[PDB]
């Protein structure tokens, strides 16, 4: 298995090394929750060789909806994450590494009240 836990410390995940992708950084709706991918690496350009690094995938929509969109580790040097829409309308995304920034964000998503 190439992601595993061998120690008691880990690398950290980078602005250069991090990147996110899929439906839910396209369209996300009311009765279809959405769903997305970061693809991290600590520097060493393969993938994260161990889990559980914190993330967050805070986001607004119009007005009153301050999301975050849950994270959740696939255990191969990616993330699953998953959020919904209400409204006809737009997101607004910024994804955060150990609560410090990284590049390209915040980006838009077209929200549909399916």
């Amino acid at each position: 298995m190439h992601h595993h836990h061998h120690h008691a410390s880990k690398p950290a995940p980078s602005a250069e090394h991090s990147y996110a992708e899929g439906e839910g950084l396209v369209k996300v709706f009311d009765n279809a929750p959405a769903e997305f991918t970061i693809f991290a690496v600590d520097t060493k350009g393969v993938a994260r060789t161990d889990g559980g690094d914190p993330f967050e995938v805070a986001i607004n929509g119009p007005d009153g909806l301050v999301v975050d969109a849950k994270v959740t580790d696939n255990n191969d040097g990616t993330y699953g994450v998953v959020y919904d829409a209400p409204v006809e309308g737009n997101y607004n995304v910024n994804v955060t590494l150990r609560g410090n920034p990284i590049k390209n964000m915040p980006i838009d998503v077209k929200c549909i009240e399916g």
